[PDB]
């Protein structure tokens, strides 16, 4: 019958996502190291910049290296580098003012606040 | 006390914001040519998506020449796939994009429906 079909990947973007992950523990074919309270954070500039208008604007001109300065913390900030590369943020009575706040200045996209 | 969200829609935030650093030519580090095409994208998703590409990539500006096996016609669907999770096929194309498939050997592509064209 059919002269055209449109497939479509229910587990495809999922893979992609797990796969950057997995590229971003192993530091494979990242482009990238974002500094937080002197920790080395390595990365691809162009998820970053997917997740994040902060990142889109200090990436976009341009290896690369970013500091981001002392209102970010790395209780802060490592959830959400988490979270862009997991889709889950998982928050505690511990970390969420901090996770709150660096989601604001890094405007971070896609967080039900 | 802690609260997990996970988002079900996060990753294709993500890969649509590749597709639009992809067509902006935004953001990308590796060029593609297929049959004297050009065609711009991101080292670390076509590795994620295709087996072939991880094998060129992972170790090495870059620029990938497919051979001649692989055609524009086969391929584009497929790099369009990789960035969007869908795939266009029709009795013109199905051939090729299977073809191109098995070749790249591209992830996540339910090979029966290749049947129905």
């Amino acid at each position: 019958s059919m002269s055209v079909f449109a497939y479509e990947s229910s587990v495809h973007s999922t893979n992609v996502l797990l796969s950057l992950n997995d590229q971003r523990k192993k530091d494979v074919l990242c482009d990238v190291t974002i500094f937080v309270e002197g920790q080395r954070f390595r990365a691809h500039r162009s998820v970053l910049a997917a997740c994040s208008s902060y990142f889109h604007s200090r990436i976009v001109g341009q290896e690369l290296n970013i500091t981001l300065p002392e209102e970010v913390t790395v209780k802060g900030f490592e959830p959400l580098i988490q979270f862009a590369y997991t889709a889950k943020l998982i928050l505690s009575k511990e970390n969420v003012d901090e996770v709150c706040k660096c989601v604001e200045f890094l405007s971070v996209h896609n967080i039900e606040e």
